[PDB]
């Protein structure tokens, strides 16, 4: 009846990942517009978490439809009738490629639809006139830089290289220009309609990584995952 | 597993654009007229919407012919029969110029294929006895006041500058005075004929505008789409 | 792509003129006739059009020449064997002037060529032997009532003051009494001819009115037209 016990020690920490996303727009609200016009967007990223993100996913989503004196009151056919002229994921930041357009004259329809509803047709639409790489199986637009040659390190807004992507939006307010057989033209409907916009960014984290002794520092902390690329093959 | 949420909001209004259009004429119908008669018609153009207006374009139209007594029954030979003599888009209004006579003794047949019709040849006509710059491709004639040298600011009757547009336009009945070999005149067919004129105007807003932070208020609303010279190159 | 339409009403219309041009002479045709024998003729005006006379115009003519029996075919030697006597325009109309005589033994060949033909040397011959303020460039002879220092407003039978203008003619057959030698008379050629006359009467109106707000009526009618001194200077 001789036994005796021995014992080992074993902590384990999870880390955490955080998104500013700071607006730093010019107007933030426009009103009083008019067929034609061109908006400005701005959207800044920083990495404020732990762990180091893989990309950020872009969403659009609406509400408060009032059309206060137009004849239209679907927010449908108002939110049609506005197309995202261009989007530039890189903007000032010179990291690799100064400035890229993923975009090729979208519509909004069609981002809700493929954003939110996912729909089968928007979603083909949109693949058709975007950049087939910037998407994803869920149907969010990808919006962080990715891909590059010059630095690989600076991709998905990581941590340890202090990164912050600067994104450029460009909305313009699309004019018919059809008259009709009494006189009144057709978009004359949507006077006075206003209508407001939810821009979601969600970000990611990479996939699982094997733990081995250069990945982790000399005690404790891992260092890799606060790098970009951490996930194995 | 691990990802977060973060949202934007984002509200779009759009302006409406009216136009007043006052008639404050002396008579406004008139009877028994007889040949070698001049009349006179007055007309008063305000801005009553939020965005403003470019140019109003004038159309013609005519309806409910009778021929009550005469041996004349076209409408169109009745119209041909008179010419309008003057047509002073300035009147009262002393910003810049005061008086401006656009037109050099025109016809109603004529303004009448030109204006609803587009005829080629009655086009050709009115630009050869009317002022070329006064004109558009659609046919119509522009009444508001344009190119102001000593106040820009006062073109196509806008909103943020307080301003309203008079117009005089002058009718004369023309004798044509041949006499038959019977002793009869010719024109004594036009006995009795009544015709009804239909005086359509057409307001049109500004071209595409690029918005910056100039442009705009404080918050939300624009303020360059109530003034004049709104649109870009 | 913004626009709206304003429309407006006008309705224009003519009036006409009409003259009455009662007979109500003694016996129309006469016949038996010898010469120094004097006539008798009668004539009425009134108005029956909207619109307001200026003054009548009479023109003779003649036709049916046939010479039953005498010696002479000519017409034109018939007619100038005719005096007319005198041409009184007032007759019972007391307005102004109850009667004034424009004639000073006129004769009819004359009258027939500065009247139809125009021709010179007859116009000149009627103005040295007629009143010179009843005539006009086109040679016929005005007939209705003019000038009125009294009542100015009863000039050439106007509509809205109810006026009719009686005017007598005197015809007299002149005989020349100038024997041959022989013992028979010259003037017997005319035995048995007849001819028939054309008392021709035109109406005409007045010149050009500038139509203001005191001619025309409350709404539409204008009254102006209506009244003599219409036209303007």
């Amino acid at each position: 009846a001789f036994n005796d016990i021995k014992s080992k020690d074993a902590t384990f920490a999870s880390g955490t990942l955080d998104l500013s996303a700071k607006e730093n727009s010019a107007s933030v609200n426009l009103s009083n517009l008019k067929p034609g016009d061109k908006l400005t967007k701005d959207f800044q990223f920083e990495n404020n978490g732990s762990l180091a993100i893989k990309e950020v996913l872009m969403a659009l989503n609406y509400g408060d439809f009032k059309a206060n004196g137009g004849s239209n009151t679907s927010p449908e056919d108002f939110l049609s009738q506005f197309e995202v002229t261009l989007l530039t994921v890189g903007k000032e930041g010179g990291n690799g490629y100064p400035k890229n357009i993923i975009l090729d004259d979208a519509n909004l329809k069609d981002l809700y639809l493929m954003s939110a509803k996912n729909d089968a047709a928007a979603a083909e639409k949109i693949k058709k006139q975007i950049d087939p790489k910037f998407l994803n199986a869920s149907g969010k637009v990808n919006v962080a830089t990715i891909d590059g040659k010059t630095a690989p390190e600076y991709d998905g807004v990581p941590k340890t290289p202090t990164d912050f992507d600067q994104v450029q939006m460009e909305i313009q307010f699309k004019d018919d220009k059809t008259k009709d057989e009494k006189g009144l033209m057709v978009q004359n409907k949507y006077q006075g309609n206003s209508i407001k916009l939810q821009f979601s960014f969600e970000a990611t984290q990479w996939n699982g990584l094997t733990i081995k002794k250069d990945h982790t520092d000399k005690d404790g902390y891992v260092k890799e995952n606060e790098k970009a690329h951490s996930e194995d093959k």
